[PDB]
């Protein structure tokens, strides 16, 4: 019947020790590893980081210089650009139990979502002390010339923990058997370049002189920030093991099957709690300023939608996160104070009704979500 | 003195239940696109359903300016004027808010620490940036020229997302709230050169010829749904929702140079914050015209009196750039202006030059009690 | 034991204090003079209540008398109008005592965003740099004269919240020192090739350049009415017997590859290290560095960073970068703390090391009265 | 059980008295005369009294087609997309039904046995027949022509004149009932030659010069007044009063030939009545482009799998005609489709032909408990 008290003391001591955690140990970000390399020759690679107490993330620095060597021709930046850097990153405990599997680009926007603002971007200001952009830490040239190389930096963190000072997600990682893995698949030659009239999705440049873009190299270093010097008491480690137990996951997926002026559904599936949901429509390759949607929403099992916004509307909202819009056709939703879970209340479903559709016609779905690791 | 306390120790639990167990909702009230030459008034009913926590009225305009040479540029207020007034009534016919737009407006930006709804400029590669024009309107308006605009007004009810004073409890069947939203319209919108700007959209030259096409609303009315029950039926926070939070706005004249001019805070309300527009016979000025300006209690005693840029410091701090020339505002919310705490208490401006026709447009934002 | 009864005392006497006391921000003595005359002033603030801080208002003239050269805005530029601020308290023990270019960094991170200054957004009503609260001309042409305004926030208390580090000196009689030393037309015009760290302005024309005049305002911020009860006033007395100051010092000694260590005394709880790399003259964006960390001995690098990843944890705390050659390092939520001296260090590894190379350390930290 | 048992016997007993007791009536609760050009969203206040059984919504409309020389012809829907949508709240803010005017109107049809208020044609010499035009559009409009068009729609709340499940009651003075009338404009009531006619009232080569003149309404509400009172106060069926009876309509895509669409009755209702509308991509065919259509249990075996002309032929024993192109019914009024009961269930359609931007455009007809 009841004994759902045990939860409650669950609940109660797994905040007890996360604090104590918090209060005794000592944040550390170390370099793990860093490589230079040629993307023709490879663009796959699998990092083994530290075993080393309880891991919060992974902050991953990625440069590049492309050189454009078209006799004629330029190339522009994408909506994304240097967010394609990385095309996909996967991460892996030491249970080998898999947590963030996504896109760099969705990464990437989750990462804004929760700064509250671009990421690592330098906003302007009227200060006449000169502040601004002296570090160029998240930095690609708008355009790259024919015959010129252009040089790009942009930061991913990967998450373990959902934030400093929520731990759930983090990772413990003392057995000395199993590594973790964080797998990097980054863009090359076939994929950061577009041609005019190609989708440009998951590119960086695009413009008539892509043919003869190529990379000269890319290079990718892999800071790891954990917690050292763990509190000990009378049962050894004091640990959050609802924290720990618990994955914190950033997945992304693609969905097709849109016509004009029909409601498009996109189910959210049960016992995971979505934190926050991303959909890009691609819209056969072009991105729209909401100009090709009716209106966007989120449903219940009641024909019930808590937010059945027109397109400025929604943006409005996302305005009130991160102070600006997501690129052109990338809408986004936080549902982190109430998750979407299928069990609170029937089946939920993400909804876009679109205005038009162009032919191959998808919504890519990016989500945050905290799931049991049993 | 035990009576209080514990009164309000329920509402805060009622508070933190209701909204622990209800559901927001923001949904579509009512559309419209209407040419304002035709009509400019509109009443709109609000659908009864739980707790009403306020309203987002998406308003956008298609401007032509057809005069034959001259263009018309953007006042200082723009877009903010294209509603000249709202005011909002319960199901008991009690107003909450009657106010004008730009006031309303302001008051949106303080309550988000940013001018409402702005993307802020950044170096960011990545296209983030102005994409979707939630509020936007274009700098000029060449002759012969058609420009398209938009803009968002929160209308409150809730002071916040979780402080629900102010709130309204809607679920009388039979008794309608009433949203009703005064327009621009081109007698109001458009300022000929040296005409007054404060009221309108768009001043210049070309502005005898300037014309509304259309404009068209959106209200979108956000609530709480699913209110939690218990052993004595809806469990709600009642200091909440028989308190009211409104904002109002006034013109006081009579100023003189060099003189400390004094607005009373005339009410026993609880002010928490009050703006201030010094509207210097149609001019305004970026503190130029002004000693220095102050909250003073009758004990005489000046609890800020400051120069105009050390003023505008402190809005710095809260919005994180200026507020439109001659535009002055003053936080009150951790310790509400009540004259019933300390002797009344007055806003002051002291003016270093007053041109004819000058006055003091006050906005307060406050909260009362219904009884 | 003890202690866990001493501090739950203390903030619930801080509460007491912030909930029945009121703010008050009043002006207590305004200026104006020429630099060739007098740079240096000591004020003295009113002995009212709780004493939180000093909001300081600089504006200044400056006159480009050169015939044909211009100067422009050095990197620091107005923020070097006060070259020095020094506060004695009523008991005669100094807390801030340090540059005004460090403490303007630190109102900067205290803030979260360049010290009072105006974002810039798309928004089409006028907002924006309207009040040109801090401001100063990106150059000033030969014969010209050029406007400059400039604030600085000189803290007693930790913040609006936190009196950890403010004043009593509603009692005290004994008179509190707020000494300011200004810009002169000695420090702030630097001639090209010369070192820019310490003026407002640089160029050909620096030679003929000279203050019209200085003017500065001084508002004092403190609380008054303060709550009294059963053994009279209600008083956060941890709160009261730590200081919280700004401190500067310089170190010198670089070598390429090799690590540059400033050692971290013990005692003090150090919240954030600000580290200036004076190259010689020359400021670069982090190209002139291998890395930067702190260490402890025996427990090695708690965060080695390149210098692009050392900013990017910069840009999440104030959301843009400090000036070129300027690092800023957060330690608030645990502050560096030593019971020996040095068992902790900030680390500067150095590529590249011109003659004269140094670096300007600049510490936030909270200390015991006693 | 024994307390159910009880239960549902003490609900027929308290109905039936509270038919015999009570009297009907039908009064008009509110009219107004509109160019949807101007507004096309209504909320209708009902009257709180008594238990409230449904609402008679009479729809006229006066339509203009100025094309210089193109006429426009009835969709198949035609006067049934007068109203696009309707949507009804109770006291305590519980939705009922919300759909399209056409699938209400469908469901009006299947209720009635025959084409909803239809006049029935036969040889009789005395005058009866079409006199007084109470549901009628002109088949087509020609050019510089302007036709008026009557409709009228039944929004339930009790399942019939005898069964109150459903019913409102709607005594508490200040919580008020909403009807809520979204109404066709010149946006959605004329379609092009090819453009998609579902939601159209005239389609045709003058399509985009037709325009409403005017749309007028007037609703009745009918409800049962002089409530029988015993010893307990009034004498209600609790369970009638406590079930939800609604309409709801969806679209389901993802159609491929030859192969079995299923639709699951993803909800715990019972479901009294399904009508498949199959849009295939704008065209409206008479069943040769389905092989078969059938509801299924998750025992993958099929309480009727029929061709298209038999499963028309069960539809002509309910209604006396087919429904519009498309248009598939099917009854379980007395054996209500209950997930519960039997494994899910599902609607199938097997289709012959599929064309771009197919899709199903599901209505149901069901009951649910409030809680």
């Amino acid at each position: 019947q009841q004994a759902a008290l045990r939860n409650q003391q669950a609940m109660a001591a797994n905040l007890q020790a996360r604090q104590i955690v918090l209060q005794q140990s000592y944040p550390v970000i170390q370099q793990v590893e860093t490589q230079t390399f040629d993307p023709a020759n490879r663009s796959v690679f699998d990092v083994t980081p530290a075993n080393v107490g309880i891991v919060k993330g992974f902050l991953v620095k990625v440069t590049a210089a492309i050189t454009n060597n078209h006799a004629t021709e330029a190339v522009a930046l994408t909506d994304f650009g240097p967010a394609n850097l990385v095309q996909r990153v996967i991460y892996y405990d030491p249970d080998n139990q898999r947590h963030t599997e996504t896109s760099g680009w969705h990464l990437h926007f989750v990462n804004t979502a929760k700064q509250g603002a671009p990421f690592l971007s330098s906003m302007v200001t009227d200060s006449p002390i000169k502040y601004g952009d002296v570090m160029n830490v998240i930095d690609a040239p708008a355009t790259i010339a024919a015959g010129a190389t252009g040089e790009l930096t942009m930061y991913y963190w990967v998450p373990l923990a959902y934030s400093e000072t929520d731990l759930t997600g983090a990772v413990l990682a003392n057995v000395p058997q199993s590594k973790q893995r964080l797998k990097l698949e980054f863009a090359n030659n076939n994929t950061a370049f577009a041609a005019v009239g190609a989708n440009p999705l998951e590119a960086i440049y695009q413009g008539a002189g892509a043919a003869d873009c190529e990379f000269e190299e890319i290079s990718y270093t892999v800071y790891q920030s954990y917690l050292d010097q763990l509190p000990v008491g009378q049962n050894g480690y004091i640990l959050p093991l609802i924290d720990l137990s618990t994955l914190y996951n950033l997945e992304n997926s693609a969905q097709a099957g849109l016509t004009p002026n029909v409601d498009f559904v996109v189910q959210y599936a049960n016992l995971y709690r979505y934190l926050s949901t991303i959909a890009v429509f691609d819209n056969g390759g072009s991105f729209n300023a909401g100009t090709d949607i009716n209106y966007l929403s989120q449903r219940t099992a009641n024909f019930s939608d808590t937010r059945k916004l027109d397109p400025k509307t929604w943006a409005a909202q996302t305005r009130r996160r991160i102070a600006t819009d997501f690129p052109k056709g990338v809408y986004y939703c936080d549902n982190r104070d109430k998750p979407i879970y299928t069990l609170q209340y029937g089946n939920v479903g993400f909804v876009v009704n679109p205005k038009t559709v162009n032919q191959n016609a998808r919504l890519l779905m990016g989500y945050e979500y905290f799931t049991s690791r049993t």
